[PDB]
């Protein structure tokens, strides 16, 4: 939908970020010149920050442009959502308004399954899917640590980390490794002062120019204007 | 919808079982002569079996007919579903067929909220709702024990306990107490040999005569035909 995965050997693969965007279960589509580049660069920056804080990620290197070199993993069929501020689907699960500051972070597990439209699950469903409690607990422990690091880092830069989605896999040592991407596609980012979205919500709800929003994020994080 | 609650003092209340049935989020409605009586009697039998196995319930006594006398509790806004065999909404959450035997029981938490149509939640949502992890763990521990007792008891009688819903509240000692009802309205019961529903699914999917189905359950459990 927004990324290509190209095998290299029985060891690593290429993650290519595309300019395509989709929302509302693939029903809304557009293309954004340079979105691939931005998401790639921002993933790189985030993976490197996390690695420095002792988070095992799949990031190996950059292969020029929109391509990252990443470790091949046996992927868990999960999307792991961490939420700090009420937004999106959480409003349908808790009678709390958009912008409501949660007393502590919420972690939600979604089963990656297109036929079922990625339904929420709990630890018991996970076990039936072959994911032990020990594994789930390790997964949530990492997500919550990732949350702390990202939110602290973004707060210093005037960005509120509202919520975000992670994915994980297992390496050949049986270690749990952070995978996929971390980008304005997979996080909610709000300007600390104005509360305005600097993320995919801009595309989702026609809140303005997506590229402009993603550029702003890139500039606020790196300190420089995007080269492309 | 199917029950009346009438206060007595600051201590106990009357639970009245009505002949009304509703399904599909209240959209389907009918009335069944004697359904109140059956559900009341079956709740009584189930609460008494559970009490004997050391499960704290709200059951105090019978007030003649369709009325039970029950302890007043500070109710948790939860519906606690335990599942042994795949049926109902679980088919939309896991790609497994109706009748699939789960490797271990699944416990699901639903937030009792009409405005939101009782959405599934996890332990984190529960905490935001004011339910501690300790409380949730105690709740699930009871549900799972209730499951064992009910399924063992029903298995001896040629009935498979497919799934069921429980509700809980807190007593004045801060103890977690099983509440609401246990009946063919709130459980799936399948005949062990034929796999046929002897529960509300008969009304839900026009599988035959609901009263006949509930009578069969009552006769198979008590050993005698229902008096009314
Ligand atoms: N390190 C990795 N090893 C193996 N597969 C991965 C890795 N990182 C991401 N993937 C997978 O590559 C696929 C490409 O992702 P995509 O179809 O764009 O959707 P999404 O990644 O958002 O689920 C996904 O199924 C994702 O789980
Ligand atoms: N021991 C109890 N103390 C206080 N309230 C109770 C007790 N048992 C059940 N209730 C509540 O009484 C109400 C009547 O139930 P009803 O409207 O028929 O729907 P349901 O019980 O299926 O949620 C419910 O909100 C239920 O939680
Ligand atoms: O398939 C998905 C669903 C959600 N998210 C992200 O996870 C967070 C939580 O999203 P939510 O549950 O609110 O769903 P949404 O409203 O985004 O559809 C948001 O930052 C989304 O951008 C994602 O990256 N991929
Ligand atoms: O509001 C509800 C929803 C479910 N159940 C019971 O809980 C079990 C699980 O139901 P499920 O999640 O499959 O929903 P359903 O298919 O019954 O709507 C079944 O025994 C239902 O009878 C209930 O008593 N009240």
């Amino acid at each position: 939908k927004a990324k290509k995965m190209i095998p290299i050997d029985d060891d690593k693969l290429i993650m290519e970020f595309k300019d395509d965007a989709t929302a509302f279960d693939g029903t809304k589509k557009a293309r954004f010149k340079g979105k691939g580049w931005l998401n790639a660069q921002l993933s790189v920056i985030f993976f490197k920050l996390l690695e420095e804080h002792g988070i095992k990620t799949h990031f190996i290197g950059v292969a020029g442009g929109n391509r990252l070199i990443v470790e091949k993993l046996d992927m868990y069929p999960l999307e792991v959502v961490v939420r700090n501020v009420v937004a999106g689907s959480l409003k349908k699960r808790l009678p709390l308004p958009e912008g409501y500051e949660l007393p502590e972070p919420i972690v939600e597990l979604y089963y990656k399954n297109d036929e079922l439209h990625d339904p929420m699950i709990n630890y018991y469903h996970a076990k039936v899917l072959g994911i032990s409690l020990d594994e789930i607990k390790k997964i949530e422990e990492i997500a919550l640590k990732v949350n702390e690091i990202l939110k602290d880092y973004l707060a210093k830069k005037g960005i509120i980390l509202v919520d975000f989605k992670l994915e994980f896999g297992k390496d050949k040592n049986g270690d749990i490794v952070l995978a996929d991407e971390i980008s304005p596609d997979t996080c909610r980012f709000w300007d600390a002062k104005t509360k305005r979205s600097l993320d995919k919500d801009v595309f989702r709800f026609d809140k303005g120019d997506l590229i402009e929003a993603y550029k702003e994020i890139y500039e606020r994080i790196t300190g420089e204007k995007p080269e492309f």
